[PDB]
C-alpha cells in the first residue's frame, strides 16, 4: 500500500538555482518586476534620440503608404452589419470546391433572393468577421441582425457585391490570413520576399490537440512541412534559409504540468523526432510559447533536447520567450546558461504575449496571489526593451529574434544593437499579411539592412478561422491598431515605454482597472484564494503538508454542548484505497441527537443575543482559519471523499467564500426584528463535505439560530474539522453541536419537537421523507417549520453547430466527469446537433481516453472514486440496463490499481430519447442524445419534462438560439459557452427548481432571510416592474368592492421584486446575472374570500399562475374575472392531478394547516414551498405571505472571452 | 408605418425591403407551439413557414436612436394587438396565424 | 438644400398663411428638410430592383 502523498507531484528535475529564479518570479508583484527592467532598458540619450528618429522616419514611412474590406464597404456603402454578413457569406460560398458551381449558385440562386434556401448557420465565424470589419470583437452573434442585413445588402445591391465579396474573403483567407492553404503553396509564395532578404518560419497551425488522433495529426503535419521546408531550404541553413515553429500543446492531448510523466515520456520523443529532421535538412525549429502555465513545463523538454547528443550538430533549435510574462529576464538566464552548458546557439524569439486577456482571466478566476503576466502594456514594452538587451550581449551563445511589430520597440532594438552586424547575429520576426509593410522598411542594404522572419500560417479556411481571433487582438492599446489611428500622433506612437515608466509617481503599479483576484468583489468581502498547481514552490510545499495531514489523528466525534459524546466508532476509510485509513468517527445516538436539540433550544437566547456584527465576524474569522489551514483540509478531503487537488482547492475556498459571503449579507441586512427560527437541523451530503456542510451552518448561525450539523456518514472527518474552526473562530459550543452518523440522526434531528427549520442539502428521495417528517409538525406559533431542500439535478447542455468542438468537448469532460460525475451540477445529458454529432462525439471519446482514473493523492489523477461500493453498484447497474437496450457505452480501461478502492470508469451512453433516462445517476455517466435543429424547441420541452431544473448550458454562438433556449428553459444555474460546474458563491448563486430544490438558492442574497421569522430586505432587491395580471386583478377587485384587497393588491405588486436583474461582480471575461422570475403555478388553499385574494395578489404579483382548492367552496368570489386573469387562475379538486406546483399559500387555523401540509406533502414531484397564515394574521399582517418565496431566482454565466478574446479588456492597456 | 421611420418607405412598394437595424433577437414562444403543433399533423411546409416567421419578425425590436444630448430616445416594436384572420384554405390558415403569432398577436 | 437656403422666405409665407408664429415656422420648415434628407437615406440603405413601385 502506497503511502499517502508520496508521490503527489514529483518535478521532472530537481529545480536549478536559475529555475528556482524563474519559479519565484511566476507571480511577483508588478512593482518589483519593473525597476530592474527599467535599469537593463535604460539606454544613453543619444542613442534614444537616434531610436526616436529612427521610429518616426519608419511610421512615417508606414502612415504614407497605407483597406481592401474598407474599399468594399465604402462603394457599396454597407453597414457594419452588411459588411460582415457579407464576409459571412463569401466565406459559405468558398465552402463550394468548384468555381463554376459557386459562380452558377451566385448568378442563379443567391444573387436573385433567397439565399436562405441555400444544418451551419452562415454566421457561425460573424465574431471574426466583425474583428475584420469593425475592429471590435463581439463574444456573440447576432445572426437575426445578420440575416436581415444580408437580405438587406443583396436585394440592394445584387451579384456585383457578393462577386466582389466572395474575391475579397478568397484573397483574405488564402492569401493573408495564411501565406498559403498548404506548405507547397507557402513554400512557392515565399520566394518573392526571400529574394528581397527575409526569410520564413511556417506554423501549421496545430494548438490544443484533444485526443491522441489530433496529435497524432498535428505531428504528422509538422513531419511533413519539415520535409518540404528542407527540401526548399536546399542547404541555405537556420538564418538564411527557412524554418518551422512548432506547439506542444499540439503534440500531446494532455500537455500540462498536472501531467508532466505523460509529457516527459510521450511528447518529448515526438518533439525530439521532428527535431532529428529538422537537424538534416538544417533548418530551423521554433518552440512557439503558449499560456503561461505551461512555461516551465516546455523548459523541461528544452533542456532534454539541447542535451540530448542525437541532436548535436545543429543550432536550429529556437524556443518563444514571452516579454509580457513577470518570468522572462530569469528565463532568458536559464537559456542563455542552457546554451552555454549543451553549446548549442538556441534560437530565441522574444515576443510581447499572446493571450494576455485569458491570463488575467485565468488567474482571478483561480483566486491567485497576482498575475504572471503585467497589466500595463507599458511594462511589457520596458520589459521586452530590457530582455533585449540581455539577449544582444549574449549574441555568441544565442540568436535573438525580436518578433514586433511597434515600430519604437524595432528602433530602440536596432540602435541598442548597434553598428557591426551580420547575418546570423540577431534578426527580426514579424507575422505574414500583418508585418511586411514595417519590415519593407528594415530588411534590405536601401533600408536598415537587418533581416526578418516571415511567421507564415499554412493551412485550409477552416484551420485559420480556429483561433484568428486571439491573431488579430488590434486592441485599441495595439501598434498596429495605433498606427492606423488618425488621433494619434507619431509623437505619441515614437514615446519611449523606458521613460515614461521611470517618472511615473510608482514605478510598476498595477493597472488600476485590473482586480487582483483577492479584490475581486472590492469592499464587499475579500475573495478566497487558490493555489497554483503549476507553481514548483507550491507542489513542494502542498506535498508536505499534504503528507503531514496524512499523519494526522483526525476524528469525529458527537460533539454535544457538554462536551464530545460516547457511541459506536468505526474507522472511515480512503474510497480510493480501503487500506487507506483516514481516521475514526463516533456515530451519534438517537437519544443524543434529541439531547442535542434540546440543548440547542436552551442555548437559543444565549446566541441569538450575540449581535449579528459578531456573529458575522465569528464567520469572517472562520473564514481566515480556513484560508490558512486549506492545505491540510486539501488533504482530508482528498483521502476522505475522493477528490484531486484542484476540486479540493474549489471546495475549501467554497467554504471561505460562504463565511464571508454570509457575514456580509448579515452585515448588510440582520437587525432586532429579524429574529432567529431556533434551532435549526444542517443535514449535508457526502459529495462537497466541507463547502455546502459550511455554508448550511454558516448561514442557520449567522441568522442567529444553534445549530445541529449532520454531515454525511461518508464524510464526517472534514465536517468534523469544520466545526472545529467554527467553534475556534468563536462559535459557542451551545450553538453549533456536531452529530456525525446516517439517516438515522438526521431523521432524528428533524423529527425533535424543538427543531424550528432543516436546511436540507442531499437526494430528492431523502428530501421528499423529510417533507413527509415535517408536514406531522408546526412551530409553537402553529406554522409549517421551514426547509430548505436542495436536491439533485438531470443536467443538459446543448450544443448547436455554430459551437467550437474542442471548447465543448473541454467542458463537457470537465461537467461530465470532474468529481466522476458526484456533483449536483454534473453534467448528466449532452444534447448535440445532428449535422455536428459525430465529430464531437469522436473527439469526445477520445478526450474521455486521456483521463487518469485513481486514487487522488497524485497531481497526475483526473477522476477518484465512487464514494461507496453501494454507490458503485448503482451507477454500474444503470451502465448494465442501458447496455442491455443496444445503447453504445464507451468506457475507460481502469488500472489494476483501482481494484483497491470502488471506481467507476467514465463512460458515455448514446441514448436514442431523453426519456430513457428516470432518475439522477450520480456517477461519472454522460448520456448523448441527438437532435435535429428543427426540432430545439421540443428538445428544450424535453429536458424540462424530467421535472429537475438544477444546471443547464448551452454551447452556441448564436444570439437567437441563447435568446430562444434561455427562455424556455427551467433550471437554476445557467451558463453559456462554459461548463456547468460553477457556483461561485455570490456570484452564481446556486439552486434548482422542480425536483432539484425548493430554494431560496445557496451564495444568494435570499438566503439567510428563509433562516428568520421576519425576513429582511436583501441588498438590491427590488423591481421597478409591476405584473399587468397582478395590476388587472387589483382593479377588478376594486370594481367588486373589495377595496382593502385592492389596495393590498396593489401594495404586493409594488413590493414583487419580480423583474429584478442584477449583473453581479466577478472575473472579466464572464457576465454573470442574477434575475427574478415567477415560479410557476401556485397552489392555493384559502379559508376564506379575503384569504384568497391576499393569496392571489401575492401570488400573481410575483408573476405566478394559481391553482386554487376546488374544495374551498370560494368558486363564486372570483366570478367575471378579467380573461388576462382567468388565464392564470385554475380550480383544481384533485391536486396531484394539476401539479406540478412551484410552492403553495395555505390560510387556515393551526389544524387546517396541518392537515392541508400533509396533502401537500403526499403530492407527487417537487418539494413545494409551503406558506401558511391564519385568517386572522392575513388580516393583521401585511407580509403574512412573503414574496420572497413566491419568486424563483435564476443565475445565467456566460462566458464572454468563448469567441477568442476579451473585448472589455481591449479597451484596458 | 410611422412617418419619419423606416418602416415608412416599405408600404410605399410592391415588395417592402428590410430596413436597416429591423430584426430582433426574440422568438415569440406561441409561434414556437405553434410550430411544434404543425410539425405533430405532418404540415411539413407550414412549420417551416412558421420557423421562417418566428426568426424574420422584428417583435422585441428596442432600439436607441441617435439624437441630442440629454435625451433618450427609443424605437421598439410590439405586437400589434389582435389580428382578423379571413382564411380560404386550411393552410392558408395555417400561414396567417405563423405570421400573426410570430409578431406576438392574437387572432 | 433648396429648402434649407430658402427657409427666411419660407418662413414668412408660413407664417402668414397657416398663422405660424417664427419659432413653429423653423421647425416646420426644418421637418421638411429632414423628411427630405431621412427618406433619401432610408432608400439608399434599401431599395432595389425587386422593390417596384406602386
Ligand atoms: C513572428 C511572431 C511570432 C510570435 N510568436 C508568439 C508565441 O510563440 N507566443 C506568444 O504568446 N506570442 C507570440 N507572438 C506575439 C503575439 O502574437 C503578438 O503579436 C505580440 O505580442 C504583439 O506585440 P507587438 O510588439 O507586435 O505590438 P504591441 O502593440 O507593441 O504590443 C502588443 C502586446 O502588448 C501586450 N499587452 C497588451 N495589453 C497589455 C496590458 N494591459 N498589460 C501588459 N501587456 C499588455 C500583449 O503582449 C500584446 O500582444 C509572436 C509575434 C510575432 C510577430
Ligand atoms: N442542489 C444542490 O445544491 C446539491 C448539492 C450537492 C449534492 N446534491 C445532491 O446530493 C446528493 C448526493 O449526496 P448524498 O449522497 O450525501 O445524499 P443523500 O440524500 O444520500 O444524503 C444526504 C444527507 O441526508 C442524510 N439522510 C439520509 N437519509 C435521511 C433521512 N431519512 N432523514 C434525514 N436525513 C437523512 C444523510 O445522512 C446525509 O447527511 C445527490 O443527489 C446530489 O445531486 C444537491
Ligand atoms: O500571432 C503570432 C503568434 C505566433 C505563434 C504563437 C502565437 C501567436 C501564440 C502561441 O504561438
Ligand atoms: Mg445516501
Amino acid at each position: 500500500a502506497p503511502a499517502p502523498f508520496a508521490d503527489f507531484a514529483p518535478p521532472v528535475r530537481p529545480q536549478s538555482t536559475l529555475r528556482r529564479a524563474i519559479t519565484a518570479a511566476y507571480r511577483r508583484p508588478e512593482t518589483e518586476c519593473l525597476p530592474p527592467l527599467v535599469e537593463a532598458a535604460t539606454q544613453s540619450k543619444e542613442i534614444r534620440d537616434a531610436a526616436a528618429s529612427t521610429a518616426r522616419k519608419l511610421i512615417e514611412a508606414l502612415r504614407g503608404k497605407h483597406s481592401g474590406v474598407e474599399g468594399l464597404v465604402q462603394e457599396y456603402s454597407l453597414s457594419s452589419q452588411e459588411g460582415v454578413a457579407l464576409m459571412c457569406l463569401a466565406e459559405a460560398l468558398l465552402r463550394i470546391p468548384d468555381t463554376a458551381t459557386r459562380d452558377a449558385l451566385i448568378r442563379d440562386k443567391i444573387a436573385d433572393g433567397n439565399w436562405k434556401s441555400h444544418s451551419r448557420s452562415l454566421f457561425v465565424n460573424a465574431a471574426t468577421w466583425g474583428l475584420v470589419v469593425t475592429g471590435k470583437l463581439t463574444s456573440t452573434v447576432n445572426d437575426r441582425s445578420l440575416a436581415a442585413a444580408l437580405t438587406r445588402l443583396i436585394s440592394r445591391c445584387g451579384e456585383p457585391v457578393i462577386r466582389r465579396g466572395v474575391d475579397m474573403a478568397m484573397r483574405m483567407m488564402g492569401e493573408q490570413f495564411v501565406t498559403g492553404e498548404t506548405i507547397r503553396e507557402a513554400l512557392k509564395r515565399s520566394k518573392e520576399l526571400e529574394e528581397k532578404g527575409f526569410s520564413y518560419s511556417y506554423d501549421m497551425l496545430g494548438e490544443a490537440a484533444t485526443t491522441a488522433a489530433d496529435a497524432e495529426r498535428y505531428y504528422r503535419d509538422y513531419e511533413s512541412a519539415i520535409h518540404a521546408i528542407g527540401k526548399a531550404s536546399a542547404g541555405r541553413g537556420i538564418y538564411e534559409g527557412p524554418g518551422i515553429s512548432i506547439k506542444l500543446s499540439a503534440l500531446h492531448p494532455r500537455y500540462s504540468r498536472a501531467q508532466a510523466a505523460r509529457v516527459m515520456g510521450e511528447l518529448l520523443p515526438r518533439v525530439k523526432a521532428l527535431a532529428l529532421l529538422a537537424k538534416n535538412y538544417d533548418i530551423g525549429l521554433n518552440i512557439d510559447a503558449e499560456e503561461a502555465d505551461r512555461l516551465e513545463l516546455s523548459l523541461d523538454l528544452l533542456e532534454v533536447l539541447c542535451l540530448d547528443g542525437d541532436l548535436s550538430g545543429w543550432n536550429g533549435m529556437g524556443f518563444v520567450v514571452q516579454a509580457y510574462g513577470k518570468r522572462c529576464p530569469f528565463v532568458l538566464d536559464f537559456i542563455i546558461d542552457l546554451a552555454r552548458r549543451s553549446g548549442r546557439r538556441i534560437m530565441v524569439r522574444l515576443v510581447k504575449g499572446a493571450y494576455w486577456d485569458a491570463e488575467i482571466k485565468r488567474a482571478q478566476l483561480d483566486g491567485l496571489a497576482d498575475f504572471p503576466v503585467f497589466t500595463r502594456k507599458i511594462h511589457t514594452d520596458v520589459s521586452y526593451i530590457a530582455c533585449a538587451a540581455k539577449l544582444l550581449a549574449a549574441t555568441d551563445v544565442v540568436f535573438p529574434q525580436f518578433a514586433t511589430h511597434n515600430a519604437q520597440t524595432l528602433a530602440a532594438i536596432y540602435h541598442m544593437a548597434g553598428k557591426d552586424f551580420h547575418v546570423g547575429k540577431y534578426e527580426f520576426q514579424c507575422l505574414h499579411g500583418m508585418g511586411e509593410p514595417l519590415y519593407e522598411e528594415v530588411v534590405g542594404r536601401g533600408k536598415l539592412d537587418r533581416p526578418c522572419r516571415i511567421y507564415a500560417p499554412v493551412g485550409t479556411h477552416e484551420t485559420l478561422l480556429a483561433y484568428l481571433v486571439r491573431r488579430l487582438l488590434g486592441a485599441n492599446s495595439s501598434f498596429v491598431h495605433r498606427i492606423n489611428d488618425p488621433k494619434v500622433s507619431i509623437d505619441e506612437l515614437i514615446a519611449d515605454p523606458v521613460e515614461v515608466v521611470r517618472a511615473m509617481p510608482v514605478v510598476g503599479a498595477k493597472h488600476d482597472r485590473i482586480a487582483l483576484p483577492a479584490e475581486l468583489f472590492g469592499d464587499a468581502r475579500t475573495n478566497s484564494a487558490g493555489l497554483d498547481l503549476s507553481n514548483e514552490e507550491t507542489l513542494a510545499s502542498l506535498t508536505e503538508a499534504l503528507r503531514e495531514s496524512a499523519a494526522m489523528k483526525w476524528t469525529a466525534l458527537p460533539q454535544l454542548a457538554t462536551g464530545p459524546a460516547a457511541g459506536e466508532t468505526r474507522t472511515v476509510l480512503n474510497p480510493g484505497d480501503h487500506r487507506d485509513v483516514v481516521g475514526s468517527v463516533t456515530e451519534t445516538s438517537e437519544e443524543d441527537a434529541r439531547r442535542a436539540v434540546r440543548l440547542a433550544a436552551d442555548a437559543a437566547p444565549d446566541w441569538a443575543a450575540v449581535p449579528p456584527s459578531e456573529r458575522a465576524a465569528c464567520l469572517d474569522r472562520a473564514a481566515e482559519l480556513m484560508q490558512a489551514r486549506m492545505p491540510t483540509l486539501l488533504g482530508l478531503i482528498i483521502r476522505e471523499a475522493g477528490k484531486s487537488a484542484l476540486n479540493a482547492i474549489a471546495e475549501v475556498r467554497e467554504a471561505i467564500d460562504f463565511l464571508r459571503y454570509y457575514a456580509e449579507q448579515t452585515r448588510r441586512t440582520l437587525g432586532p426584528g429579524h429574529g432567529p427560527l431556533g434551532p435549526i437541523v444542517c443535514i449535508s451530503p457526502w459529495n462537497f463535505p466541507l463547502a455546502i456542510f459550511t455554508g448550511q451552518i454558516a448561514a442557520a448561525l449567522v441568522a442567529g439560530n444553534p445549530v445541529l450539523a449532520k454531515p454525511a456518514e461518508e464524510t464526517p472527518l472534514i465536517a468534523a474539522e469544520g466545526v472545529r474552526i467554527l467553534r475556534e473562530a468563536g462559535i459557542p459550543a451551545s450553538a453549533l453541536q456536531l452529530l456525525p452518523g446516517d439517516g438515522r440522526v438526521g431523521a432524528a434531528l428533524v423529527a425533535a419537537a424543538e427543531t424550528a427549520g432543516v436546511m436540507f442539502t442531499g437526494s430528492t428521495e431523502v428530501a421528499r421523507l423529510i417533507q413527509a417528517q415535517l408536514a406531522d409538525r408546526l412551530s409553537p406559533a402553529g406554522r409549517p417549520i421551514p426547509l430548505i431542500a436542495e436536491t439533485g439535478g438531470q443536467n443538459a447542455m446543448i450544443v448547436d453547430s455554430s459551437a467550437l468542438a474542442e471548447q465543448v468537448v473541454g467542458d463537457v469532460i470537465t461537467s461530465a466527469f470532474d468529481s466522476a460525475g458526484q456533483r449536483c451540477s454534473a453534467l448528466r445529458v449532452l444534447c448535440l446537433q445532428e449535422d455536428v454529432a459525430d465529430r464531437i462525439l469522436t473527439m469526445l471519446k477520445g478526450a474521455l481516453h486521456e483521463l487518469h482514473i485513481g486514487r487522488t493523492d497524485r497531481l497526475s489523477v483526473d477522476v477518484g472514486p465512487v464514494i461507496t461500493s453501494e454507490a458503485k453498484d448503482n451507477i454500474e447497474k444503470h451502465i448494465e440496463r442501458m447496455r442491455g437496450l443496444g445503447r453504445k457505452v464507451e468506457q475507460i480501461g481502469l488500472a489494476s490499481e483501482t481494484g483497491v478502492g470502488t471506481f467507476v470508469p467514465p463512460t458515455i451512453i448514446e441514448l436514442e430519447k431523453l426519456s430513457d433516462l428516470q432518475r439522477e445517476v450520480f456517477g461519472p455517466v454522460l448520456h448523448v442524445i441527438r437532435y435535429r435543429r428543427d426540432d430545439l424547441d421540443r428538445l428544450v420541452d424535453d429536458v424540462n419534462a424530467t421535472g429537475y431544473g438544477l444546471t443547464f448550458g448551452l454551447h452556441t454562438r448564436l444570439d437567437e438560439t441563447i435568446a430562444h433556449v434561455t427562455s424556455r428553459i427551467k433550471a437554476g444555474n445557467l451558463y453559456i459557452n462554459r461548463n456547468i460546474i460553477g457556483a461561485v458563491v455570490g456570484v452564481q448563486p446556486f439552486g434548482g427548481r422542480g425536483l432539484s430544490g425548493t430554494g431560496p438558492k445557496a451564495g444568494g442574497p435570499l438566503y439567510l432571510g428563509r433562516l428568520v421569522t421576519t425576513a429582511p430586505v436583501p441588498p438590491q432587491h427590488s423591481s421597478v416592474h409591476t405584473d399587468p395580471v397582478l395590476l388587472d386583478f387589483a382593479k377588478w377587485l376594486d370594481g367588486k368592492g373589495a377595496r382593502a384587497e385592492a389596495e393590498a393588491a396593489r401594495n404586493a405588486g409594488s413590493s414583487s421584486a419580480l423583474g429584478l436583474d442584477l449583473e453581479l461582480p466577478g472575473p472579466v471575461g464572464e457576465r454573470n446575472l442574477y434575475t427574478l422570475h415567477a415560479r410557476g403555478r401556485i397552489l392555493l388553499v384559502p379559508a376564506t374570500e379575503s384569504g384568497l385574494y391576499h393569496q392571489l395578489a401575492a401570488a400573481l404579483a410575483t408573476g405566478n399562475s394559481v391553482a386554487i382548492d376546488a374544495a374551498s367552496g370560494l368558486q363564486a368570489s372570483l366570478k367575471n374575472l378579467p380573461q388576462t386573469v382567468g388565464l392564470r387562475v385554475s380550480w383544481s379538486k384533485d391536486w396531484a392531478a394539476d401539479g406540478p406546483f412551484a410552492g403553495a399559500l395555505v390560510e387556515g387555523d393551526a389544524e387546517r394547516i396541518r392537515a392541508v401540509n400533509k396533502a401537500i406533502a403526499a403530492l407527487p414531484g417537487p418539494l413545494l414551498l409551503v406558506q401558511a397564515a391564519s385568517s386572522g394574521e392575513i388580516a393583521r399582517n401585511p407580509d403574512a405571505y412573503c414574496l420572497n418565496w413566491l419568486v424563483e431566482e435564476v443565475s445565467a454565466s456566460i462566458n464572454t472571452a468563448a469567441a477568442g478574446g476579451n473585448a472589455s479588456l481591449m479597451a484596458i492597456g
